[PDB]
């Protein structure tokens, strides 16, 4: 009982603390999208420099990734802090001396999404209830497959379903994208099995 209540509370605490993880990552994508496209496209020396300047400006973008890193500080994967600094360093050399900056940005974003899943994986691995542990492995697998198809959409669905589960709201298994993403529906079905296993833990407390 002590262990299960601790398990539940740990998860609930993480989820609530990270409830803006998807909104905030979307905010980064929206601000950098015009700059990303111009680097990828005009790699025109002027436009490439102005795109670079928008990424670097006031170290704001890097600081937004550092903020996401901090939200999951207790669980974050060991590589994350490094990818962030590696991106900062590359951006700084491009300012001083550009497709590699944009590619590094994209890699980082996906790794930020995988870091939320990694955090959830760590926490769920502590659970003493074996059916929850199993449903969690299946969830994680389906989540990574959805991320390979689209990292920001995957993260948004992951954050929403897990949030719903921990606030006692029924998961919706109907596609919110008209079934355009091939991996959405299997992910939602795994979240429904996870919810059922989590329900069972909850209503024995």
């Amino acid at each position: 009982g002590r262990l299960n209540q601790r398990n539940i509370n740990e998860l609930k605490i993480f989820v609530e603390k990270a409830k803006y993880y998807s909104i905030k990552l979307d905010a980064i994508y929206n601000e950098c999208t015009g700059a990303y496209n111009d680097i990828m496209t005009y790699s025109d020396q002027s436009k490439v420099n102005q795109a670079i300047s928008i990424f670097k400006k006031d170290n704001k973008i890097v600081n937004k990734f550092k903020e996401l890193e901090k939200i999951i500080e207790e669980y974050k994967p060991m590589f994350l802090s490094k990818l962030i600094d590696d991106f900062a360093i590359e951006l700084d050399q491009a300012v001083d001396n550009a497709r590699h900056v944009a590619d590094s940005y994209k890699k980082l974003r996906k790794s930020v999404v995988l870091a939320y899943i990694e955090s959830f994986d760590v926490i769920s691995s502590k659970f003493v209830d074996s059916k929850f542990v199993e449903a969690s492995k299946k969830f994680v697998n389906k989540a990574k497959e959805f991320v390979e198809e689209n990292d920001l959409i995957a993260l948004e669905c992951i954050v929403k379903t897990i949030g719903d589960m921990v606030n006692d709201r029924e998961i919706n298994s109907r596609s919110r994208y008209n079934n355009f993403y091939k991996k959405e529906a299997d992910f939602l079905g795994a979240a429904v099995e996870l919810e059922g296993a989590y329900k069972a833990i909850k209503q024995t407390l």
